């Protein structure tokens, strides 16, 4: 844990944790001269990847899910193996994160229960997607079986495999707009599909980290109406062994520049400092981003 160096692991680079981790690390550096910290960003393979990777210490921080936020720390569902990481800590949330199903115009899929019996990308082993399709598999009593292809491409993969015709659909947990989506829909006629029915209602009743969520109609070519899914919010993790120094600045270097963070991706348009701080985190703020929130009122 240097001092004047830090990583931010994100996600595959057509998705949109890899430019936040961009975002944040040039607010970061822009201050380098005084506060010598460094920002580097890596991509990586999505959520689950960047918990574990901070905990064996490669990584400094982390864009990671809700959802996994909470499973990381507490060691249960896909972490269940790697037992808890309670020096797991939060820093701020971000923007919401649908469940998403993009499908090809002709794959028969207008629903989440139609992907049983089709050729589904459910993820790469490191992703969010992967984890939180495992959710969803449970709630329908799917298994990898269930599908006619359980295929595991990384985000960056997806829309050529699926204009190809080497998938019926692939889901993706990820904010809007996303270049991934772009292509897939704008170059190769793909759809958004929504996720509706009992499954996902209790998905929803039974989770805080799963809130019903919303596509617009116009976000996408081609998809004509509103989406509904369920979603979970990105948010930015470390560790308690990050020096509460380095959490201080980087936290600070978002939430002082936070008009210049609203305009570095679409995503951002309507984030609040208010829920930044407390939705979508289950788990002990870091004591660096404490400290500001305090100075900022944020935190009384
Ligand atoms: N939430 C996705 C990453 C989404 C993105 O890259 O923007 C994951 O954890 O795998
Ligand atoms: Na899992
Ligand atoms: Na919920
Ligand atoms: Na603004
Ligand atoms: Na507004
Ligand atoms: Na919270």
């Amino acid at each position: 844990r240097a001092q004047d160096f830090i990583t931010i692991g994100t996600g595959s680079v057509t998705g949109v944790y890899y430019p936040t981790g961009g975002a944040i690390c040039k607010l970061v550096n822009k201050d380098r001269k005084d506060h010598n910290i460094r920002c580097s960003v890596e991509s990586t393979g999505g959520s689950i990847y960047n918990v574990n990777t901070i905990r064996s210490g490669e990584l400094d921080f982390g864009i990671v899910q809700s959802d996994w936020q909470y499973h990381g720390y507490n060691g249960t569902s896909e972490f269940a193996e790697q037992g808890p990481y309670k020096k797991l800590r939060a820093v701020f949330s971000m923007h919401t994160e649908p469940f998403n199903i993009i499908a090809r115009a002709d794959s028969g899929i207008e629903n989440v229960k139609d992907l049983a019996g089709k050729r589904v990308n459910i993820g790469n082993p490191g992703s969010g997607d992967r984890a939180t399709m495992q959710v969803v598999m449970d709630a329908f009593g799917w298994n990898n079986d269930s599908f006619k292809l359980a295929a595991e491409l990384k985000g960056s993969e997806r829309s050529q495999a699926l204009c190809d015709n080497k998938i019926d659909a692939f889901i993706y947990m990820v904010g809007h707009p996303n270049g991934a989506i772009k292509e897939a829909t704008t170059s190769c006629a793909a759809k958004l599909v929504p996720a509706t029915g009992p499954e996902i209602e209790k998905i929803v009743a039974n989770n805080p980290y799963y809130a019903y969520s919303v596509v617009p109609a116009g976000m996408y070519s081609g998809t004509d109406q509103e989406v509904k899914s369920f979603g979970v919010a990105a948010t930015l993790v470390t560790t308690e062994e990050v020096s509460e120094a380095v959490v201080y600045n980087l936290t600070k270097a978002v939430f002082e520049n936070f008009d210049t963070f609203t305009r570095l991706h679409p995503a951002f348009a309507n984030l609040k400092k208010e829920d930044m701080v407390t939705a979508g985190n289950s788990i002990p703020l870091h004591p660096g981003a404490v400290k500001y929130y305090k100075e900022a009122g944020l935190i009384k």
